[PDB]
């Protein structure tokens, strides 16, 4: 779990162990370089040495121990400016629409939050609203029945999402479940009104529930999740998102870009994806995560 990250971090420890104000300008440098090589963007890496820089000529900071804990609080005040639990509420189904470009890895993470969700006591029902392919169904089938979830597939091919998404809210509030999780598409060639779609789905479980979808979260691939941040904010101007699922992440020695995007696009991180495995999905928490990668 970002051990990568926190093997490349743990050269700042050797490094402020002889800090001394003549060293400064050498010691930020090279810690500079560390925060860069983890993938700390080059505007908040930036901000981060200078905020340092201050606080040791200020002589707030007198030492490599203090220096290193405002490193870790000046990561942490940028993570964590906003709630990274799932706010479910009480009316009852609580709607969870998973979106993303295709590939990110949106019906894993449906499956494997299912998964937490079942575990916890919560009835879930699966909504499969990726219409695009026969597979993308029998996909979520697969990772319905492994989790022990009831799901609501399209009746025909032409069917639209909101219709799938609309049809299931209606069934979990009958049938007493929870929380309905609803899967949509992601296509890439965008020359398919996605952002539309799911803005139609939005209000059609609206309408079942009122108060739904009670979260919309946006799957990014942590690796690649810089480069497509203009994507990211249209799904957040667009559809409105609650909460991020950065996936891809395992071993990841890439931690700094959850630092990144979360302080680029202004989404709590809610959950990372560190591997395929059905518990690989871990909820997201900025100080036991600001723990991990800085020891
Ligand atoms: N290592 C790692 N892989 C992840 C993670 N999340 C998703 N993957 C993978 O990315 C691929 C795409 O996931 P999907 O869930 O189908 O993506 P999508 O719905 O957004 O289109 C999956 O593997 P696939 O090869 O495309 O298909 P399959 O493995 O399910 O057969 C899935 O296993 C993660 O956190 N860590
Ligand atoms: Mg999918």
């Amino acid at each position: 779990g970002f051990s990568k990250t926190r093997e490349n971090l743990a050269v700042i420890d050797e490094l402020l162990l002889f800090w001394n104000l003549a060293e400064t300008d050498r010691v930020l440098d090279e810690l500079e370089e560390a925060l860069l090589v983890s993938d700390f963007g080059p505007k908040i890496t930036v901000r981060i040495v200078e905020r340092l820089r201050e606080d040791i000529m200020s002589g707030k900071l007198k030492s490599g121990s203090e220096i290193k804990d405002a490193l870790k609080e000046s990561v942490l005040e940028m993570l964590a400016k906003s709630k990274t639990e799932l706010q479910l509420g009480f009316r009852k189904p609580a709607v969870i629409m998973i979106v993303g470009v295709n590939g990110g890895g949106k019906t894993t993470s449906l499956g494997k939050l299912a998964h937490r969700l079942k575990n916890e006591g919560t009835k879930v029902l699966m909504a499969a609203g990726d219409t695009f392919r026969a597979a993308a169904s029998d996909q979520l089938e697969i990772w319905a029945e492994r989790t022990g979830c009831e799901i609501v597939v399209a009746e025909g091919d032409k069917a639209k999402a909101a219709t799938v998404l609309s049809k299931a809210v209606k069934r979990g509030k009958e049938e007493g479940y929870d929380v309905v999780l609803c899967d949509t598409s992601g296509r890439l060639h965008t020359n398919y009104s996605l952002m539309e779609e799911l803005i139609a789905c939005k209000k059609a479980v609206g309408k079942i529930v009122s108060g739904a979808p009670n979260e919309i979260l946006l799957v990014l691939d942590g690796n690649t999740g810089l480069n497509m941040l203009p994507q990211a904010r249209e799904f957040n101007e667009v559809v409105g998102i609650t909460g991020l699922i950065l996936t891809k992440l395992d071993g990841s020695a890439r931690g700094g870009c959850v630092v990144s995007v979360v302080e680029e696009l202004g989404i709590p991180v809610k959950f990372i994806g560190v591997g395929e495995a059905v518990e690989d999905l871990q909820p997201f928490d900025p100080e036991a995560f600001v723990n991990a990668i800085f020891s």
